[PDB]
């Protein structure tokens, strides 16, 4: 069903998080961690303190899809073998956020064409810079479009709220 998912998403905040490649999403899915540049680190840390749930919705650049979504379980904290763009050092990252995956299934952008994000001029929700906040209603409907991930049990995540 969808009821535990809706409960986790109640009064949540949502952020569009880009990845430079699939490998970093794979690492994040395996290890339950993510890192960012300091600008988005500050934004996500403020959000983590503000809301019962902060949801990261991931999209690998140029993939035309979202690769899943996860809930922050921690503020950032200060090596993980991330695959970084040429010229970027690990020292340019902020701290590491712990995350609990809610859905590891993909959703193509074609399936979210009917959702617009008020915090990005009501452009389609797939459009946004890395770190763009997605308004509650749009973000909830976007998460509900993903195929159910029957491998995940949200019992444990509800307890962290
Ligand atoms: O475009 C991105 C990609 C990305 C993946 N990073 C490396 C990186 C961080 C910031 C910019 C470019 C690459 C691995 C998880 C530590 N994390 C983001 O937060 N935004």
């Amino acid at each position: 069903g969808t009821s535990k998912l809706k409960y986790v998403l109640q009064d949540a905040r949502f952020f569009l998080i880009k990845s430079n490649n699939h490998e970093n999403v794979s690492l994040a899915k395996a290890k339950g961690v993510w890192s960012t540049l300091p600008v988005n680190e500050k934004k996500l840390n403020l959000a983590f303190r503000s809301a019962r749930s902060v949801i990261l919705i991931f999209s690998v650049r140029e993939s035309g899809k979202f690769q899943g979504f996860a809930r922050l379980s921690s503020e950032s904290h200060h090596p993980i073998h991330w695959v970084l763009p040429a010229g970027m050092s690990a020292k340019m990252l902020g701290g590491v956020f712990k995350i609990d995956w809610i859905c590891r299934r993909e959703l193509p952008f074609t399936k979210s064409a009917h959702l617009t994000n008020p915090w990005n001029e009501h452009k389609p929700v797939k459009i946004g810079r890395d770190g763009q906040e997605i308004e509650l209603e749009c973000g909830t409907q976007l998460c509900l479009l993903f195929p159910p991930d029957e491998s995940i049990d949200l019992y444990q995540v509800i307890h962290k709220m």
